[PDB]
């Protein structure tokens, strides 16, 4: 028992982190097979960051201008190309530590682990969720760009995020591993504000089921609701509207606990309307939304 | 910017996890050099768990009775011994993935990362603190025993915890890597209740400094206090008494923010007396105590 914000073991990703330097800018790269993936803003100087023309900037760059170091050894760059907001540096050596991997573009509300890196070296790992406004509430400092987000299915690593920027609001924006930004963000040092950050309702319900499985039951009530009634309350509290797809994914949790999804929604409704009244759920005084129903099942069963 | 409950990269520990089986019981082992460390209750059956005589139980066991598997390959056991509550299985092969390592016994209030494992395979990593009552609020299921807690200083892994049991209260108890339990716990399935869990005051203050560094300043007030006045309030709220040693370790955080330690204590005092009033600090509606001053400095500077 016990419930924790758990990240995937980072080992398979640690073996992929390299340092990429272009001129005087150093950031992280992801070495998979014979390709190193990194944010394209590695080619930028502080002046050409206000409004950079990456195609024009990359013209003045050659393979020898990109320094790729894996631990203490230098990789030889034999090709370079830009795919959306990422640079792909072809190296002459395949990474011997390349795990089985995939590049996936995650949906908002889905969770992933981030291996924060500096100078190609890992500093820490934590669990994140892609917010409905397509930002992540991470922990990144200057030099962390190129750090990646990922999920792991037994031996396969699904890379889903590459860190590119911090918005003036302290939230983080980045791309998938094809260089496409999540959300409307551009790799330009300009006014970019995030949209309304809504709560991921299906994840809060999954976390309420995790609380029941782990002994925290005070919030269970004698009531039920309907999807339409619940959604009127979810709208009022800037919670994502709950759909039948969401009810369906909560099915295994509903079956494990014997608490119908709509009954759990009525518990959530009362918690939204009345608050926690100074109480806690799974050691938290707020409703946690960064655990998906899959995460709750995984942690509560022991998938390695 | 941003503040997260970050764990150390688990890679160096993943390469040490093995599966240990004795009869019909399987748990995790830690392979370092030519020794495999695991909880001694691996030799127990469900009957000899109510009151086990481990010396008598281990007499009926030979080197060949301990099955050690590293991934898909079997290790040959050439020696076995009991050191306090751990078994040390000498194997004929040194772990090629053995990192630079130390065995340390941590102090209550100190933090560490746990790599939760099942059948010698890692499932996840999370950050923990050794509670003042010597328990950890982890996330462990049956089969997780032998999972380890650790800290990392650049390339050196300091192992500090090995998981042994879950108390009836859902909290976790375990040993250091010499087999000595943290706290008064015994490896026996008996009534063992934890003492009062107090809040780690120095860690809450460190987390308030992290909130200031990251923009959350609403809680800063126009007041100050003394160590004796603050401690009268800390006693009332079952917070650990703050000492000059604690003030000293908060020095670098106090210097970074320019907020005197006693002024921050007065902010904490008002937060304890008045509560959060529906507000949050670093995305939390309660006072977080599982970040030490070292953790805050590390995360807010980027130590890899
Ligand atoms: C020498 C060249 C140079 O100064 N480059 C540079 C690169 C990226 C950034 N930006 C903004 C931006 C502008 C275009 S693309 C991204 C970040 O947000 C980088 N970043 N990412 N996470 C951060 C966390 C803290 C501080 C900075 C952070 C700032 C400067
Ligand atoms: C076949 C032999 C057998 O049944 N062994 C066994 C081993 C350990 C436990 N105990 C209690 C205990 C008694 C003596 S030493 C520890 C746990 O708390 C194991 N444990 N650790 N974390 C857990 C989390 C969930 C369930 C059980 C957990 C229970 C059973």
């Amino acid at each position: 028992s016990g419930f924790r914000k758990m990240a995937f073991p980072s080992g398979k990703v640690e073996g992929c982190m390299v340092q990429v330097t272009c001129g005087t800018t150093t950031l992280n790269g992801l070495w998979l097979d014979d390709v190193v993936y990194c944010p394209r803003h590695v080619i930028c100087t502080s002046e050409d960051m206000l409004n950079p023309n990456y195609e024009d900037l990359l013209i003045r760059k050659s393979n020898h201008n990109f320094l790729v170091q894996a631990g203490n050894v230098q990789l030889r760059v034999i090709g370079h190309s830009m795919q959306n907001c990422v640079l792909k540096l072809k190296v002459d050596t395949a990474n011997p530590k390349t795990p089985k991997y995939k590049f996936v573009r995650i949906q908002p509300g889905q969770t992933f682990s981030v291996l924060a890196c500096y100078n190609g070296s890992p500093s820490g790992v934590y669990q994140c969720a892609m917010r409905p406004n397509f930002t992540i509430k991470g922990s990144f400092l200057n030099g962390s760009c190129g750090s990646v987000g990922f999920n792991i299915d037994y031996d396969c690593v699904s890379f889903c995020y590459m860190h590119h920027m911090e918005l003036p609001t302290g939230v983080h924006a980045g791309t998938d591993l094809e260089g496409n930004f999540y959300g409307p963000f551009v790799d330009r040092q300009t006014a970019q504000a995030a949209g309304t950050d809504t709560t991921i309702t299906v994840n809060v319900l999954a976390w309420l089921y995790a609380a029941v499985i782990n002994g925290d039951r005070w919030f269970l009530n004698r009531f039920t609701t309907t999807l339409n009634d619940f959604n009127l309350v979810a709208m009022k509290y800037n919670y994502e509207p709950l759909t039948q797809d969401h009810v369906d994914i909560l099915g295994p949790l509903s079956a494990q606990t014997g608490i119908a999804v709509l009954d759990m929604c009525a518990s959530l409704k009362e918690l939204l309307q009345n608050g926690m009244n100074g109480r806690t759920i799974l050691g938290s005084a707020l409703l946690e939304d960064e655990f998906t129903p899959f995460d709750v099942v995984r942690q509560c069963s022991g998938v390695t």
